[PDB]
C-alpha cells in the first residue's frame, strides 16, 4: 500500500506562545514518536502539522512533499483523533460497512467498496469479533483497545499516505498498548506510509519500537535524531543518569527540570542539531447531484435503523403504556355516552397523554449525537440536510406504534363510537397530533443543544398548553383568550368530540363544551405545527458553525 | 506517632485458586510494594492480611504480632480502598472535622477532637486547600492527587500502627504521584508505621523509592526481598535484560512469560528464599446510651445540611414553581366563588401538582448514597436509625418552603375564601399531603436501589392516584371503588373542599362532588400515611446486608 510517497517539513512552527521555533523533517517509511510533559504543547504540533490551524495564529511553514495545505494532498492525510466516537447497536463488520458506502468515491460499484472494508478488518487483527457489537460502559461489547483498532480502520478505508495519531495507547494495557504499537510499526516498515504518533507514558520495550523520537519541553524542541542515540547524545552535553532507568523517564525529566540545567539544554540545541537539519532541509449534471442525496438518506436511514427502536422500545416505556392502557379500560369500563362529563374527560385524558409523552422524549435525540455529527460532517461523509432528514423520516416510523397499539386495546372496552368509519378517524387524529407534539421537542431540543435545560422548558410549554386546553377553567379571564390557539392540546381535543358527538344536537334530545372552531381549520392547523416546527429544528442546528 | 510496634505474618495463605501459598513477614518501620500483573490477585492479598476475608474461604494464618485478627488489634488498621468516596458541597477542613468527631472516642473533650483533625491536615501538605470545596467530575474542586490526601487522612484520625493501602497513584500524574509517595515512605521511617501498597505500574525512581517488594505471578510469589537487590537475584538464576530498562518493567515481564521459564521462577524460589525466611518466621447504662444517639444525630444533620439545599434550590426546581404560579394566577385571575366548576379544577390542580413533584424527587436520594452510607456504617462511625432519622428531619425542613410561597403569591390574586383562619387551615393541608407524597418516594427508592426503574413505578403508582381522586370519573364501575381508599390525592382534595365550602348548603341558596367522607377522618388517613411510608422505608434499608 501507499506507492506515492510523502515528506513533511515543518520549519519554524509558531503558534499564539504554546510552539517558538519548532524544526524537522519526516521521511516516507518513518515512525516517529512526539514526547513531551504535559503541557509542552504535543498536542498542538500534531493538528497544526495535520492541517488543523487555519494559517490564523500558526506562523509557519507546514510545507507537505515541498507543497502547501491545498485539498489535494489533504485527501492523503488520516488524523486520528483522542476519543473514539462510535454507534453501540451496530457491530463491528456492519460498522466498518456503512463508512466505507460514505467515504469511497461513487463512481465505483458496490463490490470493490465490501472488500475494501473487508481488507481492513483483517488487516488490523479484527477478523475475530467482527460479528460482536460494539458496545459502550452500558453495553457489553468489545474491549478498549479492540475498540481504538475500529478508529484507525475508520481513517484507513481511503488508503492515506501519512497518518497522524494523538495518544493511541492511553487507557490500554501493559499488553494491549505494545501490540498496538506494532501494527503502526508494521504500517511505516511494510507497508510504506508515514505515522506520526505523540505517546504520553511509553514503556521499557515500547521505546525500542520507536525509530525517531521528537523532544518538547515547553515550546522548543530539544532533540531530533534516531531513538536510539538519545543516550549518548546527552552525555556528551554532561547529563547521565545513576540509578538503571527507561530511557523515556530520563528525557521526560530533563524536559522539566530534574536531573541527575533547562536552559543549556535550550541553547545546546540550536548549535548542534539546528545547523544540522537546516542544510538538508530546502534540498454531473442534475440528475447526479439528485440520486447522490437519495443514497445518502438511504444508507443513513439502515446506519440508524438499530439506534431508533432502541429509543422507543425499552421495557420502560412499554411499561408506561401497558398501565395506562388498563388505567383507563377499568375505570371507564363499558362507559356510556349519555354521561357527557365523563367522556369528555376520558377524550382529554388521551390528550395530555400523548402531549407530554412524545415531547418529552424528543429533547434528547440531538445533544446525545453532537460529536458524532461534527466529526464526520467535517470529514465530507454527508450534509446537514440529508443527516436531518433520516432523522426525521425514521422517528415518524417507530413513534406509531405504541400509540396505535394503545387506541386498539381501549376503544372497544369503554365502547366509543361503533363502526371502522369513526374508529379510523379517531386513529388518524391521534397520529397526527403525536407527529405535532414530536416536533415541539425536537425544536427545543436542538435550539438550546443541553438535554437538562431543555428539559424543563418542555414542561413549562406542556403545563401552558395543558391548562389552556379547554377543560379545566370553563371561563378565561378575557386576556388570556388568545392563548388557546397557539396550543396543539386544543385543535387535538376539539376533533376528538366533534367525531364522537358531531355537531351536537343528537345528544340535545353543556352547549360551549360542544362548541364551533371547525373541523377543516383544526387539521390545517395540526399540519402548520407538523411542518413549522421542523423547519425550526433544521434553521437551529444550521447555527452551529462546527 | 506510632510507639506501639507491629510485626504482620501471613504463613501459608490460600485463598479459593487465586492465592496458593504466600509467605512473608513485614517489619515495623518498612514500606513494602506488592508488584504484579493484572489478575495476579495483588488486591485478595492486601485485603486478607487486613482482615476482610473472614476465615471461610481463607485458609491461612493470618497472624498480626504473634496474634489473631481479634478486635483488639483491628482498631490499630488503617484500610485505604482504591474509590474516594466524599461529599462535594463540604471544604476540606470541615470534612475532617465532621469525620474526627465522630471517629474519635466519646471521652474526650471537644478540644482535643480540633487539634486531632488539624495536625492531620498539616502532615500530609492540605494546608493550602482547607477553605477549598470538595466537588466532584461537575462541581469544580480540588485535584484528584490532593483528593487522594483526603481519604488517606480519613484513616489517620485514629493513629493506626498499619496502614494498608490499595493502589494509591491510579489516574495520578507523573510528579503528583512521586510526592505521594514520597509522604507514605515519610510515615514508615520518621513515625514508625507499617504501610503495605500496591503499585500497579511504577515509574523508574518510584521503584527507587520502595524498601521491599513482593512479586505475585498467579498465585505463588517469586521473589521477597528488599527491593535493590532483585535484579541481582535474578541473574544468578541466568535471567537478565538487554537494552537497558526499568527494573520493575523487567520483573513484570517474569511475572508473565516474556524473558530476555515462569515454571523455573516457581521451583527457584520454593528452593532458596523459601527455606530463608521460613527459619525466622517462628522466633455506661442508660442515660450514657441516648446522649451517644442525639450527638450522631445533630452532627449528621450539619453533615449533610449544605446536600439537601442542592437538591431542593437548584434552578431548574425553582423554575418550575415560578411558571405553575404565574399560570395559575393567570388562568384564575380574580376567579368567583359561585362557578363551583372552575374552582373544583383549581383545587385539583393542586393536588395533583403537589403529589407529582414531591414523591418524584424523592426516590433518587438513597441509590445516590449507597457506598458511601454502607463503608461508614462497617467501619463504626454511625448506625442505620440516626442516619436515617437525619434524613427524615433534614427533609422535611427543606422541602416546606417553595410550597409554602406557591401558594401565598397565588391565594389572593384567584381570590380563595378570605381571612386568616380559611388561609392558615389550606397550608396546613398543603404541607401535610407534601409530606406524606414525599415518603412514598423515599420506600419505593429505598425498597429497589434503582433510581430509573423506580422512577417508572412512581409514575404509574401516581397516576392511578390522580384517576381514583375523584375528579375525572363521575361514577365508578363498582370494583373500583374501593381504590379510591388508598391514594393521597383523594384525602387531600376533600379537605380543601371542605374549607373553601363547607357542609354545602351554604352555596345552594353538583352535590355528588361536595359530597361526605369526614374532616377527622381524612387528617387521621394522611398522618398514617405519613408515619407508615417511613416505617417501610427504614425496613427495606434494613434488608441491605452490608
Amino acid at each position: 500500500s501507499s506507492c506515492f510517497p510523502i515528506t513533511l517539513k515543518f520549519v519554524d512552527v509558531c503558534y499564539r506562545t504554546i510552539l517558538s521555533g519548532v524544526t524537522g523533517m519526516i521521511s516516507p517509511g518513518e515512525f516517529m514518536a512526539v514526547l513531551g510533559p504535559s503541557g509542552s504543547g504535543k498536542s498542538t504540533l500534531l493538528n497544526a502539522v495535520a492541517g488543523r490551524l487555519h494559517g490564523s495564529n500558526l506562523t509557519g511553514k507546514i510545507l507537505i512533499n515541498d507543497g502547501k495545505i491545498t485539498k489535494q494532498t489533504l485527501k492523503r492525510t488520516g488524523f486520528v483523533a483522542q476519543d473514539d466516537l462510535l454507534y453501540p447497536h451496530l457491530t463491528v463488520r456492519e460498522t466498518l460497512v456503512f463508512v466505507a458506502l460514505l467515504r469511497l468515491p461513487r463512481s465505483l460499484t458496490r463490490d470493490v467498496k465490501l472488500r475494501a472494508a473487508e481488507s481492513v478488518i483483517s488487516e488490523l487483527g479484527l477478523t475475530k469479533c467482527e460479528n460482536t457489537v460494539v458496545g459502550n460502559t452500558f453495553i457489553r461489547g468489545i474491549s478498549g483497545g479492540e475498540r481504538k483498532r475500529v478508529s484507525i480502520a475508520h481513517e484507513l478505508l481511503i488508503n492515506p499516505s501519512l497518518l497522524v495519531l494523538d495518544e493511541p495507547t492511553s487507557g490500554l494495557d501493559a499488553t494491549a498498548a505494545l501490540r498496538l504499537v506494532q501494527t503502526l510499526a508494521g504500517l511505516a516498515h511494510g507497508k510504506g506510509k508515514t505515522v506520526v504518533t505523540s505517546i504520553h507514558q511509553p514503556s521499557s520495550r515500547v521505546f525500542q519500537m520507536f525509530d525517531t523520537v521528537l523532544l518538547l519541553s515547553e515550546g522548543k524542541c530539544l532533540f531530533v535524531g534516531k531513538g536510539r542515540d538519545a543516550m549518548a547524545y546527552f552525555e556528551s552535553v554532561g547529563f547521565s543518569p545513576a540509578f538503571p532507568m527507561n530511557p523515556a523517564d530520563f528525557l521526560l525529566d530533563l524536559a522539566n527540570g530534574v536531573c541527575q540545567v533547562r536552559q543549556t539544554l535550550v541553547t545546546a540545541y540550536d548549535t548542534l542539531l539546528a545547523p544540522q537539519v537546516k542544510t538538508c532541509i530546502e534540498v454531473g449534471g442534475i440528475t447526479t447531484c439528485i440520486a447522490t442525496w437519495f443514497s445518502q438518506l438511504c444508507i443513513l436511514l439502515h446506519r440508524l435503523l438499530k439506534e431508533r427502536r432502541h429509543e422507543s422500545f425499552d421495557l420502560l416505556r412499554i411499561f408506561q403504556v401497558v398501565a395506562a392502557s388498563i388505567l383507563c379500560g377499568l375505570m371507564w369500563w363499558h362507559s356510556d355516552y349519555r354521561d357527557v362529563h365523563d367522556r369528555l374527560g376520558l377524550l382529554f385524558f388521551i390528550s395530555i397523554f400523548w402531549g407530554v409523552l412524545p415531547s418529552f422524549n424528543a429533547v434528547f435525540t440531538f445533544p446525545q449525537e453532537r460529536a458524532i455529527f461534527t466529526r464526520e460532517r467535517a470529514s465530507g461523509m454527508y450534509t446537514l440536510s440529508s443527516y436531518f432528514m433520516a432523522h426525521v423520516l425514521g422517528s415518524l416510523s417507530m413513534e406509531l406504534v405504541l400509540p396505535a397499539s394503545f387506541l386498539t386495546f381501549t376503544y372497544w372496552m369503554v365502547y366509543l363510537r361503533p363502526g371502522i368509519v369513526p374508529f379510523l378517524l379517531t386513529l388518524s387524529v391521534l397520529l397526527l397530533y403525536v407527529l405535532a407534539s414530536q416536533g415541539l421537542g425536537l425544536a427545543l431540543g436542538a435550539a438550546i443543544m443541553d438535554a437538562k435545560k431543555a428539559s424543563t422548558i418542555v414542561t413549562v410549554t406542556m403545563l401552558a398548553f395543558v391548562l389552556t386546553g379547554g377543560y379545566y377553567v370553563n371561563k378565561v379571564p378575557s386576556g388570556m383568550v388568545w392563548m388557546k390557539y397557539v396550543s396543539t392540546t386544543f385543535y387535538c381535543y376539539r376533533l376528538l368530540v366533534a367525531i364522537q358527538y358531531g355537531s351536537g344536537e343528537e345528544i340535545l334530545r353543556e352547549e360551549e363544551v360542544i362548541g364551533d372552531v371547525g373541523m377543516w381549520t383544526s387539521v390545517g392547523v395540526l399540519f402548520l405545527m407538523f411542518f413549522g416546527y421542523r423547519v425550526l429544528a433544521y434553521l437551529a442546528l444550521r447555527r452551529i458553525k462546527h
